[PDB]
């Protein structure tokens, strides 16, 4: 016909930019004393137990893996990192103009307060902590935005409840996103799990050697990586065919790790939502804002 | 008739950077360097092409290469130095003939333009590519000839005039438009926060066990000198419907958009190489676009 098609090589890079997460251990009440949780190698010895065949059930299982701990004298994890929020969503790396210029045009509606009073949440509720929420005596998270401090404790990590102080950090967080600049917040978050509890850092890929676990370090110090905590601040999409809990923003809504996908193979994509929205189609206030969070999360969006 | 162009014309580069180290300091005590290490992590993904969905729901991992200031040092420092060098009509491998007639045609070229040029984007920071996304504030330090420069507040996608861009662009035009040779040292300093990603120049392995590579020294982080070079001469102006400057390249080519402004319309170099020495006039940008390119370097011959 006379469809407008996207460029081969499309791209648009990040716009939430979180550091890697660094782990100390102190005390609730003596949070000037940190000291880092080191990453350790221990030997585990196992069964099995795997599903498909028990004529294995009576043979071992030696491995060695690496291991986190809080030290039998500190009873608090320390979790430390920034997130740098950047403008200028809608000028794309690398793909060309028309294209990009009339998606930005068929975006410049897009509910960036939704968007950024989620992304705040989600730091400020500590989802970006994982497994190490689990049995947390409690939990305060410390967010410093242009020398003003903001303290959580009473948040519901999976409803998006209103919460004024997550609305003020928000607030400049949208700014930024729907317009030109930067904004840096330096996060804190302190979890009481008992002293020598179980922390648990990123995990590693060991193809090659002895260890069949290994751990995220740095200077052998455990850490999260970046784009972990970045996941999980842009878990936000409750718009995908019969949404129940967020997911995290992705061109198809995959969930590698359930096998699912929610938003594959029913024109609810990244892709078939950009099109539509270039070549005249209308969109939705949900649509637009999950358009948008994709290209806030980056990538190439180039025919493959 | 036709002077053609001996078989083996080539000149040899004049703007000669060196390869950038990155360091971390803090913005007020720039004098406790600590160098940035290349580390290695895995990265896990979604498989997300715009083509098949059917792999929609499944994952990929990766191991890459990464580069971070640490989380007690909030500034990056890149240093490199580089060297102009004079005689660029001396060609390093063409005959004479081809050569002399066309230094001939080019000794009214503006080098103040070009010197100003290529001063103004090592001194806006151009040269430090992504690198500049999310500085709170890039001070650039400059030393040549005992002479020390700083530079604050450069917008970097226009030519604007300064007085100490000028002062030292008036010693590189010196050099390009005579002989010998002068060493601009620089440094640039950029707020980014603690533990921010840099970006270092990237490499390509065909199969390794790493998917993303970052180009290393010794272990710490740099830059392609051909890198910093390709920044310092963007400065390509005078294609037709130009809107921003382009790197000075025969062809106007800029790969990473698939498309070369000056190739297909009689405004190449060789083009206007072949009417310069064969009579035929040329205007002041067009001298300065063909003078670029023998400073940039490279073969022009059949």
């Amino acid at each position: 016909m006379t469809k407008l098609k996207a460029p081969a090589v499309l791209a648009y890079s990040r716009k939430i930019n979180p550091t890697n997460a660094l782990m100390f251990a102190v005390n609730w009440s003596d949070r000037d004393n940190t000291t880092a949780v080191m990453v350790g190698t221990k030997t585990v010895a196992g069964t099995q137990s795997v599903r498909g065949n028990p004529n294995d059930a009576d043979k071992g299982n030696i491995q060695t893996v690496n291991f986190a701990n809080l030290p039998h004298n500190k009873n608090t994890l320390l979790v430390k990192y920034n997130v740098k929020f950047v403008g200028d969503v809608f000028k794309a790396e690398l793909g060309g103009g028309e294209y990009s210029n009339t998606l930005q045009t068929a975006l410049e509606n897009t509910d960036f307060g939704t968007l950024a009073y989620r992304y705040v949440y989600n730091i400020a509720a500590g989802r970006t902590l994982w497994r190490n929420r689990v049995g947390a005596e409690s939990i305060e998270t410390v967010i410093t935005v242009n020398d003003q401090t903001f303290t959580f404790s009473d948040l519901l990590v999976n409803e998006f409840d209103e919460d004024v102080d997550v609305a003020e950090i928000a607030d400049m967080v949208a700014g930024v996103l729907s317009g030109e600049g930067f904004v840096t917040l330096k996060v804190e978050h302190y979890m009481l799990l008992g002293e020598g509890s179980e922390v648990f850092p990123s995990q590693e890929f060991v193809e090659n050697s002895k260890l069949s676990k290994q751990l995220f370090d740095l200077n052998g110090q455990a850490a999260m990586h970046d784009q972990k905590i970045g996941n999980a601040i842009r878990t936000i999409d409750t718009w995908y065919e019969d949404a129940t809990t967020p997911i995290a923003v992705e061109p198809y809504g995959s969930v590698v790790r359930n096998g699912v996908a929610y938003r594959a193979g029913n024109k609810t994509d990244l892709f078939t939502l950009m099109d539509g929205a270039v070549n005249g189609k209308s969109l939705t206030e949900e649509d637009q804002m999950f358009v948008t969070a994709n290209l806030i999360r980056g990538g190439v969006f180039g025919g493959g």
